[PDB]
């Protein structure tokens, strides 16, 4: 009956990227300076590799293959401990058939179980279609590596032609088209009318958090999930510079707000706001692109989080 | 090993008559296990302590929804997880869609795969698929996938574009045809993508075993369309327990050699004996399973390997 959320961890290596996507939740670019120091990352990876509960370590950015020597070094620290690795990339490195062969050999040797390639109309000005095809076609030689294609779309950029132009390189590839979260470059460079809004406050029984997944982010913070929407809230997991993963897990499992959110869903909070006529005061959007859209507006201020304190206190007293 | 999941193929009858169908399913297909026998199998899998997931397939499982719901209700007190695969014909009615999603959510259905492509399109309307995909947003605990069977002449590019934003958040997988069932005779072999060949011994390994109690009354070691035309059965008698099925899978010599040595062990025997042409092994194929089908689709072909498997067992262990 122990702690949860300690089987996986993600590390965001850098905000620097070869691309400058108009939707990028991190506003990544070749001149982005936000990152944890390399030695600090080596210490985190070493701890995650030695950790008794972590099975999967995931890397993200930014573009993790941009400084491949560093990525390979981190994968090599993990190797003797035999933990599984997941990578996500824009596939710019697909331009070189030599880098494609070499990187797939490294990933297969370093227990990389999944590689996600992001490609769509927002990525297209920075990466050639043929680079994506080279990666997808070569991955057929590495069946143990699960390959996914993630396409970020809007009403004006649905990536219909992009997919058709990839031809048969996508056969056997898990494709997922998803809507934008209005965060980072998407807030200012994309018209809110082009972002799909599928969910509404009327879908109260369907409003449930997709799940917690710890992220040691490139801004030096630790977040409870991988959603772009979490950065705008006041829900963090870091209390000091030298923090162990055991402490990170302990803080997450003992967070009362995150416990009630998991057990009761967003309806518990929304129903308190409706009964107290504070939905408009809290600026809760009627419609949203994802469940995380409510999360942002419910907890984007210390006062909003503090509003729920007497109700959370009452809930703990009643059920504990 | 291989005892955490099980699949049951409820019927070969289907509302559709897809030109690629590995079972050649149609509304006039008569092949199926009896209903009472299926009730007994489901009851046994529900009571089994090791099985976590029970999957249903056909045919079209929603065609006789009353029987599907009855089977899901037998499992319910035992709290096993269920997976369903469907052509989504039932998507025509939004009211029907809400009802089935409510049942699915109450009956621990963790995954629903919808099959849609140019082969399915003459039998199911695009708007039916959209209704299912859009309503699934209300059930985040049900994992939704879209499986599209394609050829060089039917890549389902328009099909996907016509689904619009209903596919947002849906795992889409386009895959090539296995030359089995209706695809063998109704599709030109030049339109089936051939990614693999006998030369690349790498990637000539079985993806893995998954027990299926099929609509022909046999038991298969995997869910691949290719296996249903082989003579590899795990059934020895009418009333056979899942423990016996697992025991037979774990002690099957041909499947042990296939798992450890890969398809190269069998192909090298045929090449060495100049029987590749005699056995009709395709030089090029869409998937690894394409070799499996041609290696073992007759008792004569399977029996050929027996003295070699006997030699292998004597040499090893
Ligand atoms: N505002 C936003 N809303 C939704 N997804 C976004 C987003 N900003 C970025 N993403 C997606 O988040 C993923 C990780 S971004 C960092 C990894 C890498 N450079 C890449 O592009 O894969 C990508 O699939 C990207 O398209
Ligand atoms: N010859 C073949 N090659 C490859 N996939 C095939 C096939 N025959 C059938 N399939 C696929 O196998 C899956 C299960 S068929 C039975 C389930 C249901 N009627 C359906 O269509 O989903 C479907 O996705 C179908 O497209
Ligand atoms: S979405 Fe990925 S590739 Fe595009 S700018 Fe952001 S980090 Fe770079
Ligand atoms: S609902 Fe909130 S905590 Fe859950 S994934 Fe979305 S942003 Fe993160
Ligand atoms: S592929 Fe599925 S929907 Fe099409 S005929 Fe076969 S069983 Fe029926
Ligand atoms: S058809 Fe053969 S190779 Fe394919 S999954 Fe079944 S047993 Fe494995």
């Amino acid at each position: 009956q122990g702690h949860m959320y300690n089987k996986t961890v993600s590390i965001n290596l850098d905000s620097r990227c070869n691309a400058s996507c108009d939707h990028c939740c991190f506003s990544s670019s070749p001149t982005s300076t936000t990152r944890m120091e390399k030695e600090y990352i080596r210490e985190l990876v070493t701890e995650f590799a030695k950790n008794k509960t972590i099975q999967v370590i995931s890397f993200t950015g930014g573009e993790v293959f941009l400084d491949y020597k560093f990525l390979k070094e981190l994968m090599e620290i993990i190797k003797p401990y035999e933990k599984q690795i997941t990578l996500i990339s824009n596939g710019f490195w697909g331009l070189s058939k030599k880098k494609v062969q070499e990187y797939f050999h490294d990933m297969n040797s370093l227990n990389v179980i999944a590689l996600t390639i992001s490609y769509d109309e927002y990525h297209a000005p920075f990466v050639k279609s043929s680079s994506i095809k080279n990666i997808l076609e070569h991955s057929r030689k590495y069946p143990d590596i699960d390959i996914s294609l993630n396409m970020a779309v809007t009403k004006d950029k649905m990536s219909n032609h992009i997919l058709e132009e990839l031809g048969d390189s996508i056969l056997g590839v898990k494709i997922t088209k998803f809507p934008m979260i209005s965060v980072g470059a998407a807030k200012t460079r994309i018209k809110q009318e082009n972002i799909h809004k599928f969910y509404s406050l009327e879908d109260e029984d369907s409003l449930h958090c997709p799940g917690y997944d710890i992220v040691y982010h490139h801004d030096g913070e630790i977040y409870p999930c991988c959603s772009p929407a979490i950065f705008e809230t006041k829900i963090t997991l870091r209390e000091e510079y030298n923090q162990s993963f055991e402490r990170t897990v302990e803080k997450l499992n003992s967070n009362l707000l995150l416990f009630i959110l998991r057990k009761e869903g967003f309806k518990w909070f929304l129903n308190i706001l409706k009964e107290n006529n504070k939905i408009e005061e809290f600026d809760i959007p009627y419609e949203f692109s994802s469940i995380c859209g409510v999360c942002g507006s419910l907890f984007n201020s210390a006062e909003k989080i503090n509003y729920f304190y007497p109700y959370m206190e009452k809930y703990y007293n009643e059920n504990f």
